[PDB]
């Protein structure tokens, strides 16, 4: 009942007890491990609600205070009467930090306090939803000192009334099945892209297009609406070496900014509430240029390197895929963007994981996303045993909107 | 019940029926997982249906299922053990158990090559110097001048845990490791512990940089004893980059066969705690974790300065460029001497195709992600993409616990 964890590079164990307090389900059982699966009313709500309360009261020392009692009450009385209940300012930022330090697979999290909240839960239209996402923009962008932020939308009634940001990132590029049969721009962005397209947006049908906002408010038809340009910081992709790098046509933006999550909060639901910090290099370079069904240009890396192509065994794609990432790096530390390399990264997450084990008692992790998709066991965090469980508050997954929109 | 796993680069989906037959435990719950912990005397009361699980596999494999020689055979084994209070394997139920063994080693990713392995049945011996013989055999065998062969030799079952053999090496071939004075090691720091062991039981080191450490062997729960392996049966090769001519100079060189040698084989409630199994490398063993992880040989700062690599900042990717290197010159060396080895771009592709072959041949293969995913350009491997399920199926491989820590000394 008392879970040991052993790092294999260092000895160092450490003991989870925090484990215990886990209340959602993992979708692995006794007899199978699902670790590798990407996707596993007001008698509900109190409890849920009671449950946030008393880790809150708890964190600030009022544990069986007045006030605690007094608020609890007062949460009581309007659940039973409303049907829901609204969470104070103080409550929110503290979710909001609190479902970040939940997210097990962030290998980011050490900078888990240092989030700024917006409060958009008085947003009514999509124009509204428009105006907070470029404040958030900006915010978060900072000229390229990037600052972490969550923007939160009005919570979940009763599903007819959704706020929803219909795109997977606020900044991403178009992408279009052409009649060659091939792909224009990002792949991931196809079906997205289209559906743009389809609702009105005139595609510059070009490679690296950045997508236009499609937003829904209060359940209602999504609106197209592009992004000042002014406030898409972007970075030219070049080499510290290869002088043909330049050439390649590459460039990729400054904010990582997702928008497709659902935040849990005391049983409550914000289905819209786009957040965002800044890449860790691999993301990009590893990821976004180099997976098959996405920029895919490993094949070309190569060729300009001229190295041989011709057996796997030659580790080419390893060649390449190491000099890209060292580019997307060297990139963005020119151009005074925040980004971190995962070595970096991970380093900063055992410090994270010790620390939340010494004051905490524990750091759900889940290793299949921690380890980073190059270079994995040179990383600190890949000989380290983790410990994956699902706490509250929470970022959850969510179905896409077109799916489910009752138009 | 059904369970579907999905390839997030081709969309294809697989259905799982296998895991219904899987008994054993994972050490998960639906409230953790515990996907990434490396490693988390029995009555005749529970080993008849065991056994009687065993031989419904064995018989239904063989098409003779519910057969007159099914029945007898259950009842022949029935009778030893209300006898005997064990029973043994006919030769052929052992090759079986001992294919569909690694067949189920949910972390390897080898698994493409399990139906061929060569079995050899080495549970007629009784000493430590007929272990060796054994052995010896299974190295040359297996080695076959480069030609790699999967191979497994079988010593004799537990029985009452009081007369175990056992290998003490992890592997069959393995380098000493010796922590100097000074705090630094010489060798593998890998094997400082055993290379200790060794010595205190007589072994004279040669404090070298790469010695290959000797056998120490345990017949019918007897004090181990020292063998050395015949160097003429120790294949080697020097390590070279097909560009760089100065990685030679750094003097390194590895084994050709992996031969792994501390692990249990599991078959129908049978328990053989000696059984070396051996196939052949895939480069990254070698190159990324035997040369560069820190607790290793730990090379990647001497590739580097010689490289002359901006070390200054990880941002330079230093550490990632000297691995890629380190990697090519291991696959470079073994098939220009023409020993048998395999990338990890291959394998993984290999492994794909077999799990896929598995999920429509016998209802699913179970695998484990994180074992699954080599240690170095994961995402660019076809496996990084494919959702896998993870349980745990007989006849297994289990770990056991090392021999110096319960053994009790005659001696
Ligand atoms: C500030 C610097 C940050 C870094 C370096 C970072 C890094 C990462 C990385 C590399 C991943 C894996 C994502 C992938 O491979 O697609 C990830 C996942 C995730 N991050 Fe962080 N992140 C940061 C900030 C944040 C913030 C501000 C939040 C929330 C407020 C957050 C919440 C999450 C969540 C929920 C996931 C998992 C998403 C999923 O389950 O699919 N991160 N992060
Ligand atoms: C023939 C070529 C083979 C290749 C290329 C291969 C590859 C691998 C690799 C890379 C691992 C992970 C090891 C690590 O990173 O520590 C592994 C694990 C494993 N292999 Fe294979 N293997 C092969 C043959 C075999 C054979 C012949 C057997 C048994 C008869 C076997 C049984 C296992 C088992 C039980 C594990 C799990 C080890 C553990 O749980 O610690 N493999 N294999
Ligand atoms: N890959 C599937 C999928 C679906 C929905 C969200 C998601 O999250 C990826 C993600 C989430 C948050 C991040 C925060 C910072 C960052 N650099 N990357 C981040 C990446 C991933
Ligand atoms: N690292 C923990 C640990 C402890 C004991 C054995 C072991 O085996 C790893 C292993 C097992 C079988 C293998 C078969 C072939 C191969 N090339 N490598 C292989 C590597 C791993
Ligand atoms: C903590 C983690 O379980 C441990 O470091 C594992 C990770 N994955 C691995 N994968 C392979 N193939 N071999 C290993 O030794 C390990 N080590
Ligand atoms: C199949 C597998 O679960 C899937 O490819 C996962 C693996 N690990 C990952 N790890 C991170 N950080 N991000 C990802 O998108 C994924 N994808
Ligand atoms: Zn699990």
């Amino acid at each position: 009942r008392f879970l040991k964890v052993k790092n294999w590079e260092t000895d160092v164990v450490l003991t989870d007890t925090l484990h215990l307090k886990s209340t959602l389900e993992t979708g692995c059982t006794e007899h199978i491990c699902m670790g590798s699966i990407m996707l596993p009313t007001k008698d509900q709500l109190f409890p849920l609600a009671k449950e946030f309360l008393d880790q809150y009261y708890s964190s600030i020392k009022r544990f069986g205070s007045k006030a605690h009692m007094d608020r609890l009450e007062e949460v009581n009385k309007e659940i039973e009467s409303t049907s829901t209940y609204q969470l104070k300012d103080t409550e929110l930022i503290y979710g909001a930090k609190h479902a970040w330090r939940n997210a097990s697979r962030c290998v980011g999290r050490i900078q888990w306090s240092k989030l700024q909240v917006f409060d958009a839960r008085d947003c009514t239209t999509a124009h509204g939803m428009f105006n907070y996402i470029c404040n958030h923009v900006k915010y978060a962008t900072n000229k390229g000192n990037l600052r972490s932020a969550i923007t939160i939308f009005p919570q979940r009634t009763d599903g007819k009334h959704d706020f929803r940001v219909w795109n997977s990132q606020l900044i991403r590029y178009a992408g279009y099945k052409q009649p060659d049969g091939s792909t224009l721009g990002d792949p991931a962005n196809v079906q997205f892209t289209e559906i743009c397209i389809q609702q009105g947006w005139k595609a510059p049908r070009g490679r690296f297009d950045v997508l236009p906002l499609l937003l829904q408010a209060n359940g209602n038809d999504p609106e197209l609406f592009q992004i000042p340009p002014e406030l898409v910081l972007e970075v030219p992709i070049r080499h510290p070496k290869f002088d043909w790098f330049k050439d390649l046509g590459l460039k990729w933006y400054g904010l990582p900014a997702v928008s497709n999550m659902l935040l849990e909060i005391g049983g409550l639901e914000f289905s819209a509430c786009p957040f965002s910090g800044w890449y860790m290099g691999t993301e990009i370079g590893v990821r976004d240029y180099c997976d098959n069904s996405r920029y895919n240009i490993l094949e070309e890396v190569a060729k300009k390197m001229d190295l041989d192509m011709r057996k796997t065994s030659s580790l080419w794609k390893d060649q390449a895929l190491v000099e890209i990432n060292i580019a997307v790096l060297y990139s963005f530390q020119s151009d005074k963007v925040t980004i971190v390399d995962h070595h970096s990264a991970t380093e900063s997450f055992i410090k994270h994981m010790e620390n939340e084990y010494r004051c905490r008692g524990g750091c759900p992790a889940d290793w299949v996303w921690i380890v980073p998709p190059m270079s994995g066991s040179i990383t600190p965090v890949f000989h380290q045993e983790m410990l994956n469980y699902r706490l509250t508050p929470s970022f959850e997954y969510q179905p896409d909107p077109w799916n489910t929109h009752v138009w």
